[PDB]
């Protein structure tokens, strides 16, 4: 049972010492999740993130199989990748790539951005979603704190482990997984619900970069939850500051209808992305958030 | 230098041998141990109060402990800072948790009574203190070998995901309203409700939906309510109360019939035999 779980685990991960391949191990935080170090490959000088996590101490291992096993059949420039693992004992080390421009949150909360930076971040999480819904993952917990960015302005997706994988037979799942404020209506009251899902919380992210924070953040998640049943497709503090391309961008992210919600195939069609900077117009939201994330110290 | 107030300064590696490790919290690692003079066995738990954040609470919260001593709570035996980390040293309650009894047996609720009043006793005791332990759960009720019942201690982001799911808490809680000490007695009240049923509720619900129906319904359906006698479904009614006002305090609860059906404690031993059976 919870042993069977266990072994399941370390069966998929092979047993070795990290500290052969990698070195410079230095901390950057800690969750309950585990710690997060970065490190250096020894060969290559690439810079590494490494979660390290004590099995024994884990509530949901088989969350951790699941985001293992989806990382590895998924790779894609636009997702955090995987690299490798290792069993030491009862600790699990997890080698991810790592995106030393910090995450999509300190920019939204910290800056304005532009139609064009916005645009330029929406699309390149449309093509990870376009290749994740085309492989029958979804992601389920889309929000600009799983979006980590590059010190050239890359934009990547990561932490896959309420992903969902659907296939023929059970094309739709009916959990309320996710975070409060970014779910869509459809997760939130419990109906059939597939891809587009992730395509509301895209839309919801967007509103993160408009206003730097998703409707009803200052509620209790509950009440956030009950506010997304009753008010559907939420609204704009000033509607009237976006361009017309945005605002319908929006409409078709945010859609009640899942018939008429865009799909991520379709929205990387948008006109709004026409207008879409180049990724290196993020650099200077990345320093700006540095910095304002060390004088908030 | 109010640590050196709280630290003893002999040697624990000269008071206390058969180190073992049992737990790795965020407070630190746990291990087991004898005292060398006496054979009582103890709880010490190694945190390095190195600038760890906000240590100032870690410390108040042992002045806290020493100074307000209860049968229904474990003793804290003794401190010690052995190279820049603090050893707090409790005593250990050989009969495990709770959760192995409630998971391993049937109790009856002649037992069940028995472990609410020693309960009570401790949430009367905290609450007569202006302390609300916020976590009163199985895993933070330890058993002794003669059948004591002991609280562990005093109780020690909207943006993050939750995972588990946080099955004791009172609907004051959850939709964070100001709450005070009757959130204690609405966990009691869960705690008997996972006695009786072998297991806590919502289990197979993910956590957002059991916010949901914690904030909405208050109890959760009992599985089998017909198995109940009259006496401890009242109990249960007077603990699960979503007025917090109309909500039994410990003192009141403490005059309850419910409890009067209690057995002795002796009659927890049996019960703790068979769940070390169970998990070895
Ligand atoms: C912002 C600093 N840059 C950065 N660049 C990459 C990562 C990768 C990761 C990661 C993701 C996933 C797993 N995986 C995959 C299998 C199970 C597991 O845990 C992992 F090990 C790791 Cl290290 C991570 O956590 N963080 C910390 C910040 O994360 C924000 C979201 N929480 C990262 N930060
Ligand atoms: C069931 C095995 N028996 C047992 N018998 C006593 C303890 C005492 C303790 C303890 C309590 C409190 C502090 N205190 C007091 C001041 C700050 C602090 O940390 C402490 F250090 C320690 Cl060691 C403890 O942890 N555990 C591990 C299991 O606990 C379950 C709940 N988590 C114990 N197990």
């Amino acid at each position: 049972s919870d042993e069977e779980i266990l072994e399941k685990l370390r069966s998929i991960v092979s047993v070795g010492d990290p500290k052969k391949k990698y070195t410079r191990f230095e901390k950057i935080g800690q969750g309950a999740s585990g710690t997060v170090y970065t490190a250096m490959d020894v060969a290559t000088g690439q810079e590494v993130a490494i979660k390290q996590m004590n099995l024994q101490q884990q509530p949901k291992k088989e969350l951790i199989i699941n985001e293992i096993l989806v990382m590895r059949e998924n790779k894609n420039p636009n997702i955090v990748n995987y690299l490798d693992s290792y069993l030491v004992g009862d600790e699990l080390w997890v080698v991810m790539e790592y995106l030393a421009g910090g995450s999509l949150t300190d920019v939204v909360t910290e800056t304005c951005m532009d139609e064009g930076q916005i645009a330029a971040v929406c699309r390149e999480c449309l093509q990870a979603l376009e290749f994740l819904h085309s492989n029958q993952v979804i992601h389920r917990n889309i929000k600009s704190d799983n979006i980590l960015l590059g010190m050239d302005g890359s934009v990547k997706l990561t932490d896959f482990g309420f992903c969902a994988q659907i296939t023929p037979e059970q094309s739709k799942r009916s959990e309320m997984v996710g975070t409060p404020y970014w779910m869509a209506p459809e997760v939130v009251t419990r109906k059939a619900y597939g891809p587009k899902v992730d395509i509301w919380s895209l839309g919801i992210m967007a509103i993160e970069m408009i206003e730097g924070e998703p409707p009803y953040l200052n509620e209790n998640p509950l009440r956030a939850l009950y506010l997304i049943a009753t008010n559907g497709t939420p609204e704009l503090q000033n509607p009237e500051k976006l361009s017309a391309i945005f605002r319908d961008f929006l409409n078709r992210c945010l859609e009640m209808d899942v018939e008429k919600r865009g799909s991520a195939k379709e929205l990387l069609q948008h006109q709004f992305l026409k207008i879409a900077k180049p990724l290196s117009s993020l650099t200077p939201l990345i320093a700006a958030a540095k910095e304002a994330t060390k004088n908030n110290h």
